Order: C-alpha cells, then structure tokens, then sequence
C-alpha cells in the first residue's frame, strides 16, 4: 500500500525541486510519497547501479572474495578521489564507476542480463547501466523498484547467496551509531541540459532502534551545485517522521 | 618474533597513571607492537568482548533464529535503564546488554558453549563466567594478543563457524563507518573490584583504512569508573600517532 502525502511537497518547493520521496515502514508494502506518479516512473539508476553490480561480480566469481583490492594502474581517471587503490567498499563509497567497469566487463552481458532479470532491476534493459549512453532505450528503474530491490537486499532474498548479500550490505553502512544504522548508496547521472535534466538519487535503509525504514528519491538536476538536496530532501522528511540521526 | 615491544608507547599509560596494555598490528597477528610484551599474553576477564562469541555460537547454534531477530524485553527490572526496552541482535551488542546474552549462553548451554570455546581457541576456554558475574580464580580470561589473533579469524572468515554468521557478528561490530575508514569494534568493563585486586576494561577491534587494516587490544586496570574514558582515548592516541586517525 502506497500513501501520497502532499504535505511533504513542501521540502521539494523550498528548494525548487522536481524530485520524488518514497519511505517505508517495516516492508515495502507500508510506503508514503510525496508524487504517485514518479514514484513509479523510471530514471537512469547512475552509481546506485553499482548496489547489484557488486552483488553479480560477487555471485559470477568475477569480484574473488570480501577482500579484494582494486589496483590502480596509474592510468588517469575521470575523477581524483578514484586515483587509488579502493576495496569493494572504498570503491562503493567514493562511486568510483572504472572499477565497476571492470567488473561489468568480466561479467559480461549474458550474465549482466540475467541476473537483472532474477534481481527484477527496473527495465532490465541491457545498455547504459555502468557505461555513459545516450540511447533512448537503457537501463532505468523507479523509486518504488528502488525500495522493493534495496528490501529483498536486506533480507538476503535476491538471487545469490547469503554471503554475497552480507558482504554488499556492509560495503552500504554510511553511518553507525549503537541504536541508528544507515545503509545509503547516492547517484548522479550528470546535468544533462534544462530541458533534459539529469536525475540524482538517495537510496538506502535506516535501522532505527527495532524498526526499519526503506527509502529511495530522485530529482531532476541541471546545476551541480544542487546535488547535496539528494540528501538533505530526504533527510528532512525522515526528520519529520521522528527518524533522526547523529 | 611478531611482536616488537614499543617503550615510546608507554607515554599515554604514564601521563596518566594507567596499568594497562596496547596491542597494534597491520594487515595480520604476524606484524604487531605493544607497550608491554609480558601484559600482552597476560589473560584477563574478557567482559563485554565475549558477546563476540557468544554471538556467533547463538548464531552457529540456531539459539539466534536469525540475523533479524528481536530480543523483546519481558517488562521486569534489568541492572541499567538503557537495556529496558527491545533490542537487535546489533543493539543487544553495542549497548552490553548482558541480560539478552545470559538468555542466549543459558539457551546453548554448558556443554556446547565449551566445545566452541575451544574451536575458537578463545582464551583459557574455562565453562565458568564469562557473560555470568562470578570472583572464582579459574573462570574465563583472554589476552590482548588473543583477542587480536581471534578478532583476525573473525575479519577473514576464518573461525569455525559460517560465513554468514561471521559477517552478521562483524556488521553489528560496526562503530564508524566513512567511505574510506571503517571501524568495528567492542569496549568491555569487568567492574571497579578493589585496590590490591583491580576491575579491567577493554578496547578491541579492526580499523580499515583506504586499502589497509589494523587490529587492536587494549585493556587497562580500574579501580575507579572516572577512568573508564581511557579506555578509548589511549588507544586512540597511539593509533593517531601512527596515521589511523577517524
């Protein structure tokens, strides 16, 4: 069952933006959001596609083990902070996309194919993903697909082992306090133009106490000095439903 | 052999007046340094650290149904408010709820808490104390160097125990997390006892930092609960001296 609550309008106005909050209680059949409509509308995933690209390097063997260290070859990157040597983790955490290139090239598209179709991973389309693309038809997926996923991950119900699910799920905690647990995973797809706007994502998890909360927004972006809304947004309606952090 | 003994390290234990031990060691148990080789292998009562294993043997035992599971409070008095309410297995273990782990030790018994006790080479392996308050000379003990040595099986996987169970104990461990800096880790508190025979607290954990790890033990002498912040902030010195800084 899926609420709109329009209230919560609100924090997209102040801010001047199009964007989509879907919150969950318990399980995805508890949920509130702010847009009926584009909570069920499919946008480019971005680095939230590293969540199941990590959990098929893990299940094809492709990703060995927990353990592993990316080597950075000294060969230039698009961005800095991947300049590095990065665990699964580190990798995960800093979106570095050469990387999960790798991966997805080890992996291959046979495989890329099935497991998001085993996984229901919005469209399940085969393009874009963790390429840059501009084809009309490529990968995408909703806010509410984002949820149903981000559960099943949770409770260790995707299609792949126990294990890899567990080792994907601590390479997700982005803050840690003895009764508050965050599992988040952020995503910019890039500004596109004004009138096709790029799409920012926060998705993830909040264990508060005994109670979970799954969760997954979108915006439309076209100046990268918005891109912190993706947090703040979201963080703000948590706030207002008494689900506070440090 | 694997240990080298720091005497500089010492200066955190003296500004302070501290009886105590530090144990630090990269990447494995075989490259280590400490501020007292003799307190190092000296076994001391492990405290709150042993819901550690007694987390993974609830897990390994079905005794812990799940990694979901909620220990509900019965509503009867517990000896510290913070434990008077339902708890996660995380919960339970980051705020030392000893209750839920008497019910777990009482659950797995005796016979089977030994037997794993010594698959896990934990210490003196004694039956007696451990998560139940006793004074008897010949109870459970371990050393820094021990915990360190099992905390390393834990972070690879390498206690006789599954894997999954393994990594649910380690993301509960959790007690920061930064995209390239995570830390798991335990604190431990035996009580004040008296003067000519003192209380011991512990620090134990693994620090992962960019693409390296770094194990710790720390324990110190108390006879005073004023003293108890030392526990982490001597470490925490040390660390910070050698770059492991959060």
């Amino acid at each position: 069952s899926i609420t709109e609550n329009t209230s919560w309008n609100k924090e997209f106005s102040a801010e001047a933006v199009n964007g989509v909050f879907v919150l969950c209680k318990s399980s995805s059949k508890s949920c509130a959001t702010n847009d009926l409509a584009r909570a069920s509308k499919e946008y480019l995933p971005a680095s939230t596609f590293k969540i199941p690209n990590a959990i098929i390097g893990l299940e094809t063997g492709v990703i060995k083990n927990e353990h592993q260290v990316f080597k950075w070859d000294g060969k230039p990157r698009a961005m800095k902070q991947w300049e590095r040597d990065l665990t699964l983790r580190g990798a995960i955490q800093v979106s570095a996309v050469p990387v999960f290139q790798q991966i997805a090239r080890e992996v291959g598209e046979v495989r890329m194919q099935k497991y998001l179709k085993k996984f229901s991973y919005g469209n399940q389309n085969i393009s874009g993903g963790i390429d840059k693309s501009w084809l009309e038809d490529q990968l995408r997926i909703s806010a509410v697909n984002q949820v149903e996923f981000l559960e099943s991950l949770y409770l260790n119900k995707l299609s792949a082992s126990k294990e890899n699910q567990l080792i994907v799920k601590e390479a997700l905690v982005t803050e840690a306090a003895p009764e508050y647990l965050v599992h988040s995973k952020t995503g910019f797809s890039g500004v596109g133009t004004e009138s096709n706007p790029g799409v920012a994502w926060w998705v993830g998890w909040v264990e508060k106490e005994t109670e979970v909360y799954f969760f997954a927004f979108n915006m439309d972006i076209d100046n990268e000095s918005k891109l912190p809304l993706r947090k703040s947004i979201p963080t703000k309606i948590m706030e207002s439903e008494g689900i506070i952090g440090g």
